[PDB]
């Protein structure tokens, strides 16, 4: 009985510009495993991912898979992996991308693919790493309500800073209210961004955690701290010109930065104390699951325009 | 027999709209007081224009003294401690005679080599060689063997960025506004130059001039050439902004921002800094290493002067274009 591999190509977001591709895998060679999407991701790195993926090619993207069967001796069947597969239902691996799992039974193994993940990471690297949180200080987030943004207030809140959201819908407000923000704004229905930002935190910022950029960072600039650090994390929102006169006379620290850059030992402890977060209470989690493989497209479109509270999660 | 001493001083007739022009000032001639116990009367010898005055300017009410530092002789004194023919820096602003009770006094210059023009401690030897050394030094972080760009690299404070950047073993680039600036800064040592207002491609420029691309970009101009210059830059590359010449007349309506994805991929680290920032025994440091190399020629000058209190105003439009080369120095 042969398996059939369901994978999303690039046609050209919309759904039209999406194409799925159905193939007959061949039978294991030695060395080889086969896998079966449990959990796959989608993610905001996808759209400019896209760039260099020629028309036809499977979309890229992370994937909680389960070995089903098995010719390699560091994958068992039953095992379950982190694969760089793509957005596909089953493929044959060599073992090349893929990374171990089964990590408490209690803990929903799609959490490897958000705060116990590459955004969890991206949140701790960039706050802890980029920014230098240590204690104290007043910490402003943009896309708050998103997967990065949400571990990075709860980091913060722990690590006793003050912490203020900026998210794109009163649902969000409410639901970062609920995990620790100590201030939160809709930044699409402020009166004035300079102003709520001021109401928010009087004295000012000392680190902003930046996956907006454009006019939202400009306006943030004026109402950092002396000294005050930016980490470049991402930019939904050509953008406006930031002011050099802040940057210059409040010698602004701004710094873009890849989750990629750190790796070994340290990833490994940085995914450690993720978990041990989240078993502890301290670092909830809200996945925004949509089920169905045939989904994925759509499930990528609605997280794109921020119809996703948390990680954006398709089920097989 | 009592003699009067009349001052002469250019003051801000409209805040600058835009590029500043000659109908933006305003010239005043007062009849000063005679001076009280205390007090001194200070004859402007060199007086300086700088990038910083169209932004302070702002904060300026109109028909006010335009700001600025100044080196003067202490012409008559009635204060103990600045006797009469000791030479000052001082903040009075672009007038040709004041008075002082000691405020706006920065310091006595009674140390200085004969062979030095005292205007350098406006320059090289002052503000602008300062914040050259401790925007190469401090925010880009240079230990040798880094590739170095600065823009407006033959102002006062690129020229001396580039060669400070040379004696540490760096590869340095500059990006000029004039053939002649390009012959200049060769000749001072600049390892490369490009005129970045005529060159067909800014891009090709600075990729001709560093296949391998950046390892700091000491920024004076920022702007669009800024942008340019950030898919140039290598991986984790370091931006030290010093200034913004190139938006200052237009900072309410500015053109479009940096790259975020530039900034992101590349891993870019941008830093803004005022020479403020380094105080006391550090910054006397500096002004100690910068009069020594000076001396000893390893940073050589050039002093842009402008001859006559009454051309001011132009010398300042001049240096904001960025023409100038070397340090814009007016002789009163
Ligand atoms: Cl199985
Ligand atoms: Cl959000
Ligand atoms: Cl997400
Ligand atoms: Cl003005
Ligand atoms: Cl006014
Ligand atoms: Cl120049
Ligand atoms: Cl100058």
């Amino acid at each position: 009985f042969m398996v059939k591999a369901k994978s999303w190509t690039l046609k050209k977001p919309t759904q039209s510009d999406f194409e799925l591709k159905t193939v007959e895998l061949p039978p294991l060679k030695n060395g080889e495993v086969l896998l079966e999407a449990l959990f796959l991701s989608v993610d905001p790195y996808m759209r400019i991912a896209s760039k260099r993926l020629k028309e036809g090619a499977v979309m890229m993207g992370q994937q909680v898979a389960r070995v089903v069967e098995s010719k390699n001796s560091a994958f068992p069947a039953g095992s379950i992996v982190l694969a760089q597969s793509g957005w596909t239902t089953h493929f044959i691996s060599d073992g090349k991308g893929l990374e171990k799992l089964l990590w408490p039974d209690k803990l929903p193994l799609s959490l490897a693919l958000g705060t116990i993940g590459m955004p969890g990471l991206t949140a701790y690297f960039g706050l802890l790493e980029v920014c230098g949180v240590k204690g104290g200080e007043t910490v402003l987030v943009s896309a708050a309500a998103g997967a990065v943004g949400s571990v990075v207030g709860q980091i913060a809140k722990l690590k006793g800073c003050k912490v203020v959201g900026a998210a794109g819908s009163d649902e969000k407000i409410a639901y970062l209210k609920q995990i620790g923000f100590d201030a939160a704004f809709n930044y699409k229905t402020v009166n004035s961004l300079e102003e709520a930002l001021k109401k928010a935190s009087p004295d000012g910022y000392d680190c902003y955690f930046d996956n907006v950029g454009g006019e939202f960072l400009n306006t943030v600039l004026s109402q950092m701290k002396d000294f005050g650090k930016i980490a470049i994390c991402g930019a939904i929102s050509l953008p406006p010109g930031p002011s050099p006169e802040s940057i210059i006379y409040k010698q602004l620290r701004i710094e873009g930065f890849i989750v990629y850059r750190w790796q070994g030992d340290v990833r490994e402890k940085a995914l450690r104390d993720l978990m041990k977060w989240v078993l502890e209470g301290k670092i909830q989690y809200h996945e925004h699951v949509t089920k169905g493989f045939e989904n994925m497209p759509a499930a990528f479109i609605e997280m794109l325009n921020g119809a996703n509270l948390g990680k954006a999660v398709v089920t097989a």
